């Protein structure tokens, strides 16, 4: 039961790829060790093929079947609706991959006759045909990292026509079902603030808390045909229209279970018998499968008071400790159970007794103080990848601006406030592009956001404290400092000086710009200003925000 079989044909790009960090007049002000920053290309995809290709062995016990029956019972209370062509089309990103059948992402959004006619043809084909495998494109991702070198991640996706039909049949399912089935354990329902609140409250509800994260070695490749069929049986519990049921069964047999892999040149690269990274159900299916395997493994390990938190392939468990030795022994049983269910780990899980030492979604909980010196818990991460990606975005215009998403999600952090906000507001002031909307990703979904709306947005998912945080933990400070030394980023003292300039330039401009200088850069000045609740914060249509994960699912909000 091999995840992949290969013909020998290479994974080809759609354009000339850059691996070296592009340099411009703004590069040195952010980063000096340019050699450290790189981007993955299709020319390293052969290295990934080896890693993702392996045999999957699966042993399913009563604990697995018990949890599944409980999951199907909760799923049977979900009612999901069938979306119209126009509704699914409006959810398609503008930078989305064009169809092989004469149309693109912009044609889809504009509802061109050629696109809509093909979408209807694929839909009719899904209702009539449930055996023929759907063709997918295997492409290599261009992701930017810092060295110590990752090979390119793989992206497997069906044609744009199929992707719109996937939305019609499963967009409501993947948006409603996860929270009903997993309850508070479903991580994508939370804003960064609601997440820390949930982790801190959960950690505090235990007599002697123990927490750990579980890292599955190549989760998509570990997903078996059984897992994909089990996902469909859960989707089929919902109150669905007979067209949606037929399209779900069809997309499962023909696409989700597996199919041929085709490169950008139209050559057969091989066959996939695992999870596709570029389908609508990637996030949802990964969450269901992980939660199911982990819940049953909690039961097998006899873990006391298991509180789970699942986001795709990412898993955090907070439970009652039984001492260091009994915890280490319980984590072995948990891993033995996960391995049996075809979910072995990358690095073995380790018991942690300090919430701040637990890393899940590349993030950890940390503590700072607000204006009244009161302790305040927030989400942070190592700023290496956010800084390296920002350095690339300083020289090249990318379809998705990682720095904007990073300011949104990590707004209370030291590194995002002092470096990310400073640098990019400076760039925006210079080009007078403060009023221009930029595309960014939040839980895998694409959002067109106006940078002048940043103070209202941050207040809504972090609170007003985000603008007043100080007296940061020594662990977080040394982490940021270490990252700056590594990449050659100017010290935090230089960033304060620069922020005083950016702030004054923003305030001079008045209006929304003055609000950005006021709220975002209050930390930069000794004589602080009055940070009052913003009237525009309530007037934010945050509908769709923190409902579900859509990573690789081709979603625009
Ligand atoms: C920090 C937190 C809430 C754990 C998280 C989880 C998943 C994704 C993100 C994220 C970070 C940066 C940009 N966009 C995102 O969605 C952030
Ligand atoms: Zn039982």
């Amino acid at each position: 039961h091999m995840s992949y079989t290969w013909t020998g044909a290479l994974i080809t790009p759609c354009a000339a790829e850059e691996s070296k960090l592009p340099i411009n007049a703004l590069s040195n002000s952010l980063l000096r060790h340019h050699n450290m920053v790189y981007a993955t290309t299709s020319r390293s995809a052969g290295l990934r093929q080896k890693k993702v290709t392996f045999d999957r062995l699966q042993v399913l016990d009563d604990h697995y079947r018990d949890v599944l029956k409980e999951m199907k019972a909760k799923a049977s209370t979900v009612k999901a609706k069938l979306l119209s062509v126009e509704e699914a089309c409006k959810l398609t990103p503008p930078h989305s991959a064009k169809s092989k059948f004469g149309y693109g992402a912009k044609d889809v959004r504009n509802l061109s006759s050629k696109a809509v006619n093909h979408i209807h043809s694929v839909w009719k084909d899904l209702l009539e045909d449930t055996v023929t495998p759907i063709d997918t494109t295997i492409m290599a991702k261009n992701e930017v990292f810092c060295v110590q070198r990752k090979p390119a991640r793989l992206i497997v996706f069906p044609d744009l026509g199929v992707r719109v039909c996937e939305k019609m049949a499963l967009y409501d399912v993947v948006s409603t079902l996860p929270q009903v089935v997993m309850g508070s354990s479903y991580g994508f329902q939370y804003s960064p603030g609601q997440r820390v609140e949930f982790l801190v409250n959960t950690w505090k509800s235990k007599k002697n808390p123990m927490g750990f994260s579980y890292d599955t070695r190549c989760f998509d490749s570990t997903v078996t045909e059984n897992d994909i069929r089990v996902e469909e049986s859960i989707y089929q519990c919902c109150d669905l229209a007979p067209e949606a049921r037929q399209a779900i069964k069809s997309l499962t047999e023909r696409l989700y279970i597996g199919g041929p892999l085709t490169n950008s040149k139209g050559q057969n690269c091989g066959y996939r018998r695992c999870r596709a990274s570029g389908v609508l159900t990637t996030s949802c299916g990964n969450t269901l499968t992980c939660y199911l395997k982990a819940s049953a493994a909690c039961r097998a390990a006899k873990l006391q008071d298991c509180t789970m938190l699942v986001n795709g392939d990412d898993l955090v468990v907070i439970c009652e400790s039984a001492g260091t030795q009994e915890d280490a022994a319980s984590l072995r049983v948990f891993t033995e159970a996960m391995t049996r269910y075809s979910a072995p780990p990358g690095d073995p899980p380790q018991p942690e007794y300090d919430l701040e030492l637990i890393t899940s979604c590349s993030s950890n909980v940390s503590v700072a103080h607000d204006a009244s010196g009161k302790r305040v818990y927030y989400l942070t991460r190592d700023p290496t990848t956010p800084l390296a990606r920002a350095a690339w975005e300083t020289a090249r215009h990318t379809p998705v601006n990682s720095w904007l998403g990073n300011i949104i999600m990590y707004a209370p952090t030291l590194w995002a406030r002092m470096i990310l906000m400073t640098h990019f507001f400076s760039i925006l002031l210079a080009q007078e592009q403060l009023e221009k909307a930029l595309d960014c990703q939040i839980y895998g979904a694409c959002y067109s956001i106006e940078p002048l709306d940043l103070p209202q947005i941050i207040e809504r998912l972090h609170g007003l404290s985000a603008f007043s945080l100080h007296s940061y933990s020594p662990g977080e400070i040394n982490r940021v400092a270490s990252c700056l030394r590594k990449l050659g980023v100017p010290p935090l003292r230089v960033w304060r000086h620069r922020a005083r300039s950016v702030r004054a330039r923003l305030l001079s401009q008045g209006g929304r710009a003055a609000t950005c200088g006021k709220y975002l850069f209050n930390w930069a000045v000794k004589t602080k200003l009055k940070l009052t609740p913003i009237p525009a914060a309530s007037r934010l249509d945050l509908s769709g925000w923190f409902v579900a994960g859509y990573s690789g699912g081709d979603i625009y909000h």
